[PDB]
């Protein structure tokens, strides 16, 4: 039963391969980010780099008694293990999820361990970069940061509307942290509300929870509009209210069962610049491999108290990786699929958010043409994945006997499945991603501006007059355990 | 010292997880690669499948005292310690050995342990088919087959021409298999002026071999061209004349350190049906990963004799799968990477004959702009490797900041870098390859007859004047080896 962190860590200790410790120093400050760099970060992070274990750092140089967990969702197989469906039906698990969620339900303090250790800030001595090690993945970041922080806020004309997102946050002062929204992000909705009536918004920042709970946050319209609660999604993965603490210093809730939480208000009128410390000129890796540049105008977070468990975990990410594949993959597939169900039942098998994108912009699409009229619905199911997911880049559509986890059969797939002046459909001047470098007039004369994208929908399915004609070489069924029982 | 197969074998052994034997029944029909479909056979092979150990089966039902082994060359990592070199430098090491070949030499019997046992085909109790277990790849292949078997044949005109080349043979009667030849194979060349004058082809079968040799042996013109020994590859590759042996019943000679070896005569006028006694339509598994259908007019070889060492070995592939991939797959990159580096010295940093197209069809070019001068000579790499493997479909072009053997960061590569309808250069009527079933009319109206192809070339480089904006995240340089010890 995984209600926490803890509990989730429990588990992976239970399969041998997903958690490791080291009692060996490491620095917040970049080192950290470097040695999991080889170990799991994953994804879109320049190699050499893996997926592996979960790791736990117990000395960090510094901070004595802090410990710094990295990689928990850096790994599709852990994040299965920790929801407990096999991988391949994590589309679906988490799309029918997402389409029946459970509200929270709020608890007295007695039953909060994320209260045992209460921090006010209106202490002369509290510095929150002395209390807590923000590790930087990179040298020239803009400084240290928090990359799991889950973020709470409410709608301060609706109480009853409250939003959940992940945020990153550079700590700045001994009591302040900036944060950046992009554009449209559903609680820049309740702080821009705030700001123009001269309101701080209260916030609560809460860090080392359950998978399940980081998960089903980083949905996005239309899938989970504004005004859908976010918490929820984790209350359908674990048939279980996530449970919410009022705060000991806000008027907001906070996770009760979070490793710490950092109680604050976003203040009105207030703009940093992110690397006002540091001068990198970046803030820090985003998604899809690159480093994002420093935001010269970021609103603040007044640190009002800060509130963790007795040992407290510190849970972040690096690269962002492959735990950014999981976190954003998941809702983008669940989303893919839920739409293209609707628009086409039976049609779809699989669904994948390739890591090569970060979750987001590479969408691998398995059909199963039944009969003739399925032909021509191929490309259907990709302008629906493009419709559904608007930050979408590329498409990649192949049949059922392709692994569309296994990125050689996905190539095997555009190599004997393909011709280049056939299945291939170009969209010039679609909008997509701000953060993918080539999505620029420079890259190409039909880009008009970033982040606006010619979009690519490869079209790797054997067409169904000529199927017969393409059945994989069929071998044998048998049980190769006999001859090798060591290797199962 | 590599020399032959079993100090290949000896070398495996001291690098656990490259070698492991059963002693389970096998059925050598079907069964045998079954199995190690699931252990090793890798490459194109119908999921669930991966690379593993090389296996030798020493029990074999219907043949006691035969053991017969698989996937000696079925992964990089294992070619590149048979050879002695890092696997991401095997197209130069190999390139250089093809560049610079050691002519083998003829050595008396007494060197020869292939000679240990000598079985002549005209005893009344010889059986071809009794003698050597000659396993099959699916239940529907043409008849029983050898998959590693290297023929070494000589002009009828110059004895000093000697080709060797592998073909697939299917054991027909009790001293007869069928042959395949493809049109323009230097071997066919010989058979050809041989029918030409009605007489019969001396050729040795040599199996059972330093990889090495076999390695060496897949290259093609004009890397090789006609008149090339690709003997002399293997010779470089060991820095050490690969022996050759006279055989005992026909004139030609034989490979003294092999384990098995079939001689045996091309007859001139005879054809026959590949599957005349199965009657399956197929003949076995081709590389691209599909079912080749039965040839209905082969050549027969007349077996003379066979000449083994004691407790040989019988060495065949499954799949073929990644065995083919290193088989076909260096000599490509090899091949690849010398002509670019005569035209463009300095550029072309690696080459992969990527495993999704057998080590035939798909090409990761490697490259480092270093000045303004290299922009517009990616294509010109694509357009030469292109000009040196016409077997091949497509090119990929990445960076030196992109693993070009990892998949993921390939598909990374043509996310991030890559705009549709900027970076894809299309070539319609391509002669490419029978065996991509894709290359058919019914496909494309641009493809005129079978085995034509649209090639497709993929430029996921950096622009030249836009590459400070995509530099991946730069992580510390750490060893991280003292927080996980175990794995490293
Ligand atoms: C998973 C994830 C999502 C980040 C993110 C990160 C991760 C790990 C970080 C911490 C590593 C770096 C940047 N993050 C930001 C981000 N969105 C944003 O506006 N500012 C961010 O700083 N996002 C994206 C955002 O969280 C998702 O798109 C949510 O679905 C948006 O939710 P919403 O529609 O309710 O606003
Ligand atoms: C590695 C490899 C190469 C095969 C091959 C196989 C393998 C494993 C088999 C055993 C799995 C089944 C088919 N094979 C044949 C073949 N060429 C051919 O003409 N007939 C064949 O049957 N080839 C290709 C041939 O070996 C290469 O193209 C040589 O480079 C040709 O050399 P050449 O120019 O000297 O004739
Ligand atoms: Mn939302
Ligand atoms: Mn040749
Ligand atoms: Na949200
Ligand atoms: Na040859």
């Amino acid at each position: 039963p995984i209600n926490d962190l803890r509990s989730a860590i429990a588990l992976l200790q239970r399969h041998p391969g997903h958690y490791i410790e080291t009692d060996h120093p490491v620095d917040p400050n970049a080192e950290l980010a470097g040695v999991y760099r080889h170990i799991g970060a994953g994804g879109t992070v320049k190699r050499p780099t893996r997926t592996g274990p979960a790791m736990m750092f117990n000395s960090v140089k510094g901070y004595p008694g802090s410990r710094i967990l990295v990689g928990m969702h850096a790994s599709r197989e852990r994040a299965a293990l920790l929801l407990g469906c096999v991988p391949s039906k994590l589309a679906q698990h988490v799309g029918q999820a997402v389409k029946n969620p459970v509200a929270p339900v709020v608890v007295p303090a007695s039953q909060a361990p994320c209260q045992e250790q209460v921090f006010y800030a209106d202490d002369p001595d509290f510095d929150l970069r002395k209390l807590l090690p923000a590790p930087t993945n990179t040298p020239i970041d803009a400084g240290p940061f928090f990359c799991l922080g889950l973020v709470l806020a409410s709608d301060p004309e609706d109480t009853s509307l409250t939003d959940v997102t992940i945020h990153r946050l550079c700590v700045q002062e001994r009591d302040e942290l900036s944060m950046f929204l992009a554009a449209g992000r559903h609680i820049e909705v309740f702080r821009k509300k705030a700001e123009a009536a001269g309101k701080p918004l209260p916030v609560t920042i809460n860090m080392g929870l359950d998978p399940a709970i980081y998960i089903g946050a980083c949905f996005e319209a239309p899938t989970t509009p504004f005004g859908y609660n976010e918490l929820g999604v984790a209350g359908a993965l674990r048939q279980q209210p996530v449970e919410l603490v009022q705060g000991v210093a806000v008027k907001e809730k906070a996770i009760a069962r979070a490793e710490i939480i950092i109680e604050g208000e976003l203040l009105p009128g207030v703009r940093v610049r992110e690397d006002q410390h540091t001068n990198t000129g970046h803030a820090m890796p985003e998604f899809p491999g690159y480093c994002g540049e420093a935001n010269p105008s970021l609103p603040v977070i007044k640190v009002k108290a800060v509130t963790m468990r007795n040992h407290a975990i510190l849970q972040t990410l690096v690269g962002p990786g492959e735990e950014h594949t999981t976190l954003a993959g998941l809702p983008t597939e669940a989303s893919i699929r839920n739409a293209v169900e609707e628009a086409i039942p039976g049609f779809l098998q699989n669904v994948y958010a390739h890591t090569a994108g970060g979750g987001k912009f590479l969408g691998i699409l398995q059909v199963k043409k039944r009969q003739p009229s399925d032909e021509g619905r191929q490309g259907q199911a990709a302008l629906i994945a493009l419709a559904t997911y608007s930050e979408l880049k590329n498409i990649i559509l192949v049949d059922e006997d392709v692994d569309i986890f296994d990125s050689d059969d996905i190539l095997w797939a555009m190599t004997t499945r393909m011709q280049g002046d056939v299945s291939i459909t170009t969209l010039p001047g679609i909008r997509g991603h701000q953060l993918d470098p080539s999505q620029s007039p420079d890259y190409s004369t039909s880009i008009r501006g970033n982040g606006i994208s010619c979009k690519t929908i490869f079209d790797c399915t054997v067409p169904w007059a000529l199927k017969a004609r393409f059945e994989r070489a069929p071998f044998m069924e048998v049980d190769p355990t006999p001859w090798a029982p060591e290797l199962f």
